[PDB]
């Protein structure tokens, strides 16, 4: 019952084929979630203070060969060539973004400068390796990047470690393993630069007291790193987080900033993803909650059925009521009985069935029912649509009484 | 002048540079203007009954050689390779939404469906033809196809109609001219299917009393189309919505339902975009508005001021509160005259500046001025706040009076 790929199918929210191999076609309700994840996110780069942008599918290799990843990852990338130039499609979208700093003279007032981006991604990852929505080719990263000075990085880390676990408790993660990756054999900067940057990882993750190990020899050639790595309800592990210093990027691509004294000075960036690839959060959900997505994440929330054909108008009103107050329903009008519709909509994993019988109609109530089988009995409909917009609203792990 | 390219660098809305050509960054303030776009885009959606899709960014090339779009449209393609294996970039989100609509058996039941998509499209334009906005690489088109019967055309063409002058009346583009366009030299279907779908075009306009000029040889490969012309406030003309009839490529895509009666039947496609590109429409909008983006559309929509530091706790209540009836707001507390900041603010074409001064504070009111210069007097908060949040999601052009 926690197998992604058949509750996927079972529910409608995607699928693939091998014509558009690891590259996901959403279906209507699949991409609901996606599309309430990302307002969940945003509500998060509000509350954190960033910037949101949008950059293009495909840039010049002559402008990817400058940043020093070209030669690790050349044959990861999809290339198309126009008019003699050849372009990459965007792995990543760390290069893009300091194309958006470097319009504009920026200074020291400027920074932190906190840019995030749904990166719409490509990796050319052998087709063996895929499977489903967990390893794909075609992904979007709930990514940042942070320019900011050196003495700025702590407080930017700090910043991003409370996102990281402010993020993970809304799905029910409390369980969280945390990594941190320190100087590689081959690295660019000093030793000295090496111990402040681990440092200040460290005492970011201190500041928020979380307890954490290292990875030996593991950190980028261009900064170390933390990665935080979320348990699920079955204790199987999964590494969504990253935040990652670099102090490469910004002078390959001649990114700098006018200094409190006046001179020319290259940011320090720091990339961030908390869930990793949507797709792939997606995928880790659906088993997390085995289909039974929480209200606020529902592709549809509520379905209003009648019992028989004299509720039907009474249907309709409700129904209305509950698209005003902003929730996602339906209503289940066949000439199917009340238990058929019930089972349906229960497979379906629909939070709530409001049911309406002759005595609901003549009350001015609705029976509650939910896709666990709980029956809430019958309760004023207004009660009951406060209840519910309440839920959503709180992002809630749990159903009502 | 009213130049988007202008307007977008004075705004920091967007900027394009030569590693990307014909390809838009959306730096923050642009972002929230599309964003803003596709909230509108998606409460059509709603309201018009359409699902909301999205389809992998590309395709294998044997599938666009049984679409016909291989032989029609190579030269202008992307193409890149994987394993042996040859891939287009979307250059249209049509193949991806019925290989959507094959998953799953389909009824007449299920029929019309209206099946949405914000596709994200590339086309390999010769590079000296590309300007601004208005003639891009990389575009985000507000496509929808809709499956349907030969019986439910007249009406499912009818409601695309309504949609487009819908649409268009939001911005204030009550000039439309419009043609339909016919039978090209290189085709698809036979000269009775073209006879058919030709024919229910020209019905669908002249039961609307729309009056228009065919447009010969300009079709589709796959059927006819009828083209929207905008007229802008210079009497430019900018073509934009399409809606298209396609008897041809469901057959070529193996698309089916099963019938009122038991027969496997062949679904009718109506295709449509109605902005056309959300990156052209953002550059006739600029343009059209020269920045001074009606309050729903603009990326800050109240600035908040005080006179002194004696305000200053008065005035970042009253931001918070904007903040919480749903506005893009900002406070001003700098140390500058009055003068200057509203001139600031307007220069930025905020909407409405709003300054505190201690017969504000002392009153509970705010007053209120208009980036066109009107003074709307000092006015009790609660009615300023409940007069922008009507302004704001009735989606008004005009400003209060
Ligand atoms: C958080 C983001 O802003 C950051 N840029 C990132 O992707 O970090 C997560 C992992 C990075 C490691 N990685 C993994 N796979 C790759 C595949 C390709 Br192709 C390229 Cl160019 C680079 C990479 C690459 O850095
Ligand atoms: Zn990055
Ligand atoms: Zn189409």
């Amino acid at each position: 019952g926690r197998d992604h790929r058949k509750i996927g199918k079972q529910l409608d929210l995607y699928h693939m084929q091998e014509e558009a191999p690891g590259m996901v076609f959403w279906h209507n309700d699949g991409w609901t979630i996606f599309r309430e994840l990302e307002v969940f996110v945003r509500s998060k780069l509000k509350e954190y203070q960033y910037q949101e942008v949008k950059g293009p599918f495909m840039m010049d290799r002559v402008l990817w060969e400058k940043t020093g990843h070209w030669d690790n990852y050349k044959d990861a990338m999809f290339t198309t060539s126009s008019e003699n130039r050849e372009y990459c499609i965007k792995p990543m979208n760390c290069p893009g973004h300091v194309q958006i700093f470097n319009q504009g003279l920026k200074s020291y007032r400027d920074l932190p400068l906190r840019m995030a981006e749904f990166g719409s991604c490509h990796r050319n990852e052998p087709s063996g390796a895929l499977h489903g929505l967990m390893r794909v080719r075609g992904f979007t990263q709930d990514d940042a990047h942070i320019f900011c000075t050196e003495e700025q990085i702590r407080d930017e880390v700090n910043a991003c470690i409370r996102m990281v676990y402010d993020m993970y408790s809304t799905f029910g993660f409390e369980k969280i393993v945390v990594k941190l990756s320190t100087r590689p054999d081959k690295r660019i900067g000093s030793d000295e630069m090496w111990d402040r940057a681990e440092a200040d990882l460290a005492v970011a993750l201190e500041e928020n007291n979380i307890p954490f190990e290292y990875q030996l020899g593991e950190g980028a050639f261009y900064g170390p790193k933390i990665e935080f790595t979320l348990y699920d309800c079955l204790d199987r592990a999964w590494q969504c987080g990253t935040v990652q210093l670099d102090f490469s990027l910004p002078s390959r691509l001649s990114a700098s900033y006018v200094g409190e004294d006046n001179e020319r000075k290259v940011p320090v960036m720091i990339h961030r993803a908390i869930l990793g690839s949507m797709e792939r959060f997606i995928g880790i959900l659906t088993e997390e909650f085995a289909g039974f997505f929480p209200t606020w994440l529902a592709p549809v929330q509520v379905v209003v059925m009648n019992i028989t054909d004299s509720q039907s108008e009474y249907v309709n009103e409700l129904t209305q009521k509950l698209q005003n107050a902003g929730i996602r329903v339906k209503a289940d009008l066949r000439n199917e009985k009340i238990g058929f519709k019930i089972r349906e909509h229960t497979l379906r994993r629909v939070p709530y069935m409001l049911v309406c019988g002759d005595k609901e109609v003549e009350a001015g109530k609705v029976a509650v029912r939910t896709r666990r089988g709980k029956d809430l009995g019958s309760l004023d409909v207004n009660d009951v649509i406060e209840k519910l917009q309440q839920e959503i609203r709180s992002r809630s792990l749990q159903q009502l009484e």
